[PDB]
């Protein structure tokens, strides 16, 4: 299997390729970068190289910088990326990824470049392959945050708890309650949940990504490890339901031509289906009021091309 | 961490044995038998040692046949067996059991034989150990079987799959459909599970057990793996809700004094608590029925 | 990946087929017997579905009583048996394995039934697959068990101790000083080499098996983990350096046409290579010493047919 | 387990408490830097947390930047860093590692910070803990590239190649062949050694360090990981032998006062000892010669 990472020379590319060597499902981890960064990466491809070999795993790290380097590969994260700013990396996408399906048909394309939602829609227009093998970290990381957060309130092991954060990765974003589980156990149900503050809980996650940018300058560690799960998840085709950015196409409240956050089952083809979830009253309210910025934010972003 | 296996010399036993040595928390397994099998405790320990190099893992392997050799053990699994039956099991218990809590207090007792809830009161009773620290196998097995039977059908990974058998291991267990779920979302609202028969599931995990006796002699990886797998949970106190056999004091329909297939959070220091499981009618009354079976048996099994 | 197991019904068998089936490049375990013990075989089919769902893991567990059952294994495991019983033994694999090139030239062979190194020659000559597909599992446990030993002594990590016992695996076994190591010093080197007793040690290696067998009635836990691993750095293409009954054509001292325990770099391909290790006087004297009795015991297991 | 890691908003001290959040072995990890830099770190640890939530793991992620929030730990990995240079890293050394034995005795200190062989000495000194609680990384990566590059040679599993990169993390450095083993066998009788150029491997391993800094700027990723193995292997008491920079008391040619790289039998009490490693001729002539350019760098670290 063979993984390319364009934007390897920035902090989540740099962070992405270092972690995704380490899978033992990828045999082969492409670094790609702008021709005048490819120097750059050449670093980057040693100092990984060095981190296999203090682990004492193996893996081949290329490097390049043209679209013959990483259109043949099996997975293709875009991390490349700085309403104009939506514009610019939208038409990086587009140089990047416009056509892919005509060499490689069977390309499975993970965006992270932000406005992720906006952007995967973005991808899979030019890309032109088929709507299950192009998604977005969206809300993946948030949801495994709120899976968390519960985990320590109910003091039990994090697998105990199924949780999900679905709609746009940002203000927009909407807890899924009415399908939160401890143990199998509505949450509901549980002793305690009355402690909970849910409001408080989404807070902290959607805010913690400007409050890292302003501090640290910006999330790394974080979504590197993210990206490395949902990379496993799809090469070892295990079948998790996994809260991705995908196309919708009426698998929820009959909501259509949109990419946003919802759960997927995921293999080795990509969403293998989007679960059609049924939210509550309040929840579908946000769901739908989401799904309204995100869609508005793509048309602004096409009509940019 | 010492955990000790009574009844090593069995088929449970020597694969419980084997499997617990591998563990990292697992320091130390003592092999406990019968006096008159010690010299077979010394070959099983001796193909033990030999997994451990082939595993390039490593454990203090010690055997023994008397009390002193298994008190102190931080979790003593009881594998020793043969109504004729439980009786004699009840004593098996007893001369083991009877006493512990007197020297170490903190011990922690992991019963596997049958009839498991019944013997899992006994073994209670006759400790003196609180009833946090005193647990059974159970449906542990059978809720984890349930589980693959439910992922496989939705075709999902079996991480996403929480569910649940509750009450006797045996004839009476009782799905928790109502404590089900895929990914959180409630199991009866996932697509496709019109066409999941849950009664043609419940009778593969209860009848499997009559099947392998009848043609491979008894069960034997499976109830070792499950016992390995509440091992590890305990001495990592990594706060699992797993159902096992374990003394029932209200926390589900003010239900007392039986030891049954319930949700506990175990960790460290054992059963941190029931969770209070909300029942659906069908599920409560099925529950209330198995209730009634487990202490039937339980009170023939004390007066003797 | 598909691994049979022929003689499940043992206590090798069992054993082996449920560690077997744990292992992720495992996909599938055959569990083969006598048409009259496939029923036990049912029993056992249904233990070791339960072990998977207890740990989590996932494998196929057929079951079979014929040639086209595991013919097209791509591993085929001998624990199948009871110097007449070398007969009858020998007669078992001739049953199970003659001509399985015709049907499968890509089958790999390991035999553990005893004595291991004559019947690894048995399984090779009837089976017509090439030399470098049919192993057995020889002194590998033994050499793992004399690694913990020195390990403990010099209580470093068992990871850097590198030693091997070669030869029979019985009583000609040959402990090769000449090439054992810890952290790549020589052992000869190392402080406290002189407060270790290689004959006590190899003497515990060498008797261990009766002593299990007059106890606890025979190998079972130790032989599985061995079969596990030499399956896993098969099927893995791991490339380590494994002591196993192997075909020797010269590759040390010029010794050939014999089957015994000796140094291989095993991968996907079966035995890469014998390593031609060079041994000290004493330590050739006894390997051939030991090669002089396999050989005659393989006469006689051949006379026999 | 408690790690601190003084430097953690630099390449290094980041990524290096990112993996070390995710070992088993260590449940909680200090982000230490100076004063002004604390809302840094403060993004930093909540990243961090991210990546443990993501890959299931669980760590208690602590910030300061005063020697009360670092002291009692029991692994304090010093990345802080600006002749010249030395002198100042010294001072940094000086500043966060006086007199920690006075406080926690049991302490441990891995270096970093370059020249690491230099400030290894500079910390022991200022630090006033025992000798075998302080130690720096040393070659213990060029070691582990060397391995590498040996078994793709051999075309081996890299476990099976053990071998050793001596002396100072720098142009003096002196692989050790006569230590140099493949599955036990001297590397010098394997079949194929011939075509193995020990120069240029050498070379590449001294050199790449210069490229990367070039290049991407700086080491980060392999020396991250190579903190994360060191501490493991301390804090799970492995007992491996690795080359660390370690203060040499005569097992090696009789040469003392320094601190270079040297083989080291690793556990939970630090340097278990420094294995009395016997060097050929021109192997023994290429250390001395090493020992002579740390000694020197080494007193004028002291004197300033
Ligand atoms: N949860 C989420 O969805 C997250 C989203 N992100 C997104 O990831 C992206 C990258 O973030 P980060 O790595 O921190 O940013 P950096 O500035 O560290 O790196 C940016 C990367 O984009 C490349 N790049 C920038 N402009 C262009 C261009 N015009 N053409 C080609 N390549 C270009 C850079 O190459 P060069 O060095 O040549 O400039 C570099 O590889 C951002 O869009 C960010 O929003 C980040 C974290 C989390
Ligand atoms: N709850 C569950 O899920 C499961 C329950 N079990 C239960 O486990 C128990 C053991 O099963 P199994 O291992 O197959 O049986 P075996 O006959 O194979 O082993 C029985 C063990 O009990 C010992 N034992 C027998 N009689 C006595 C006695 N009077 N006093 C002391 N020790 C004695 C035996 O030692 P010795 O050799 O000296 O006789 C041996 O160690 C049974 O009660 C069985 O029902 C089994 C599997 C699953
Ligand atoms: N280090 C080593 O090399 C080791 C070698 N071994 C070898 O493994 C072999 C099996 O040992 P173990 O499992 O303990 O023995 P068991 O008696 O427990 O099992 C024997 C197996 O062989 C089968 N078998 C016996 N006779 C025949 C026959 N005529 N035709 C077909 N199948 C037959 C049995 O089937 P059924 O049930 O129908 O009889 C059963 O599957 C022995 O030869 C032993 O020497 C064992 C351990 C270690
Ligand atoms: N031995 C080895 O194999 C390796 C050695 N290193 C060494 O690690 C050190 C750090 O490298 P790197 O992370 O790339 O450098 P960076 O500049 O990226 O980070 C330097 C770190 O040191 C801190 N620091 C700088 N000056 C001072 C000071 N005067 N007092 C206190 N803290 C200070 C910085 O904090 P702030 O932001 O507040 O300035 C920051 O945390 C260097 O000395 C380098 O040579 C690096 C890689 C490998
Ligand atoms: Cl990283
Ligand atoms: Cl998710
Ligand atoms: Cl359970
Ligand atoms: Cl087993
Ligand atoms: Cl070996
Ligand atoms: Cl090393
Ligand atoms: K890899
Ligand atoms: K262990
Ligand atoms: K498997
Ligand atoms: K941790």
């Amino acid at each position: 299997s063979k993984v390319a990472v364009i934007g390897a020379t920035g902090r989540v590319g740099s962070t992405a390729a270092a972690r995704l060597a380490l899978l033992d499902c990828v045999n082969e981890v492409t670094l790609i970068a702008r021709p005048k960064s490819v120097d750059k990466l050449r670093g980057l491809r040693r100092d990984i190289l060095h981190s296999l070999a203090a682990a004492q795993k193996d893996a081949e790290i290329t490097i390049g910088c043209e679209r013959d380097d990483y259109v043949d590969a099996d997975v293709i994260v875009m991390t490349a990326g700085i309403l104009d700013l939506t514009k610019d990396n939208a038409a990086i996408i587009k140089k990047y990824l416009e056509g892919v399906a005509e060499e490689n048909p069977e390309a499975i394309v993970l965006v992270v470049t932000n406005p992720v939602d906006v952007l995967t829609y973005v991808a899979l227009k030019v890309s032109g392959l088929p709507k299950n093998r192009v998604i977005g970290s969206g809300t993946h990381l948030d949801s495994m945050r709120f899976k968390v957060l519960i985990a320590k309130h109910f003091n039990v092991h994090m697998s105990e708890v199924h949780t999900r954060i679905i709609g746009e990765h940002g203000d927009t974003m909407v807890p899924v309650i009415s399908s939160t589980s401890v143990g199998g156990i509505p949450v509901t149900r549980m002793p305690g949940w009355e402690d909970f503050d849910v409001e408080e809980a989404v807070r902290e996650v959607k805010e913690a990504g400007q409050r890292i940018i302003e501090t640290w300058g910006g999330t790394q560690f974080g979504i590197a490890q993210a990206i490395t799960n949902l990379v496993r998840t799809i090469l070892q085709d295990e079948r998790r339901v996994l809260t991705v950015s995908a196309y919708l196409d009426g698998e929820i409240d009959g909501i259509r031509d949109v990419c946003i956050g919802v759960p997927a089952r995921l293999g080795r083809e990509g969403v293998l289906e989007i679960v059609p979830i049924e939210l509550e009253e309040d929840e579908m309210r946000a769901f739908r009021r989401s799904v309204k910025v995100v869609k508005e934010a793509t048309r602004e972003a096409m009509e940019a091309i």
